[PDB]
């Protein structure tokens, strides 16, 4: 019945964890530069829908940015954020997520 | 070549097989055992069990005293969960600057 370091620290990795799209998503756009969603849905061959859900994620967590296009064409487009700012996020969250973790697990009082 | 690929990797690297969480919560609950009572006791193979235990060594989450009454062997047990905290931030924090530096 004990509380569970690992167990917990398993739970945290999953919650922070990327879907094999999300990579394709993320590294098309690095290297690309901001896209549609339908012109992302066509490289990757996903549905504009799965893009679309994708997307809030990635936006959600810092990984994506959102930017105005007007040219012509009137909309959003999405790009990556650098690598040195997603690996600040992801660390800002592992940390938070650490943090929250060890309240379970204090000695003394 | 890209951070959440990296990532993806690293994450890997440190991840706990389900077995690892059993094995931590079995010595933690009952304290120091020997590689076949544990593997008994969870109903998993001995080399197993005696392999992610070497794991779990390195990376801080279990110790181990070497035995001799006959033959010999180890007694392993749970490190304190502080102590497992501790050593996993720093260990996924080494990582992620190690992934920092390959853009950098
Ligand atoms: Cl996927
Ligand atoms: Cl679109
Ligand atoms: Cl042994």
């Amino acid at each position: 019945h004990m509380s569970n370091p690992l167990g917990e620290l398993v739970k945290a990795l999953e919650k922070l964890s990327f879907k094999p799209s999300d990579v394709r998503i993320y590294s098309l756009l690095l290297e690309r530069g901001g896209m549609r969603v339908s012109e992302i849905a066509r490289e990757l061959d996903l549905s504009a829908r799965f893009v679309r859900d994708r997307l809030k994620v990635l936006l959600k967590r810092g990984f994506v940015r959102r930017e105005i296009v007007e040219k012509g064409w009137v909309g959003y487009i999405y790009s990556a954020e650098k690598p040195e700012k997603v690996l600040k996020e992801f660390k800002s969250s592992i940390l938070g997520e650490i943090e929250r973790i060890e309240k379970m697990f204090t000695d003394g009082s």
